[PDB]
């Protein structure tokens, strides 16, 4: 069914980093209101601590090459309590979009 039925955070991005979908579990981790963040740039506005070579830089390399499927640990710490997460970022398996899935670790 739903994006909002997943127990882990899920964000859909276009290749500019624009937020297309943002689920309730992700908001619960980060304190963001899903409705508020849709349409903003993930890397530059919502989540500036991800604007780093290993996160946004890896994303942009994958958009360019059309190849992206990586998992890594990260700490989210902008306008929230520092929170360790595991991130799975990938090019979608159909169409032309990208996903960032997140769980607490
Ligand atoms: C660093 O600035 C991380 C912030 C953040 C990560 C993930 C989100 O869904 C929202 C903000
Ligand atoms: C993308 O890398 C998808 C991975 C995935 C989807 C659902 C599963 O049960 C297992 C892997």
């Amino acid at each position: 069914s739903q994006l909002d039925n997943l127990a882990f955070g899920a964000i859909q991005l276009d290749g500019d980093g624009t937020i297309l979908q943002y689920n309730a579990a992700e908001g619960d981790i980060t304190g963001r209101n899903p409705k508020e963040v849709i349409g903003k740039n993930f890397f530059k506005d919502v989540a500036p601590c991800t604007d780093s070579p290993e996160f946004s830089g890896k994303f942009k390399e994958g958009v360019a090459s059309g190849n992206l499927n990586t998992m890594f640990e990260y700490t989210f710490d902008y306008q929230m309590t520092p929170t360790k997460v595991k991130v799975h970022m990938k090019k979608a398996l159909s169409g032309d979009s990208y996903w960032v899935f997140v769980k607490r670790v």
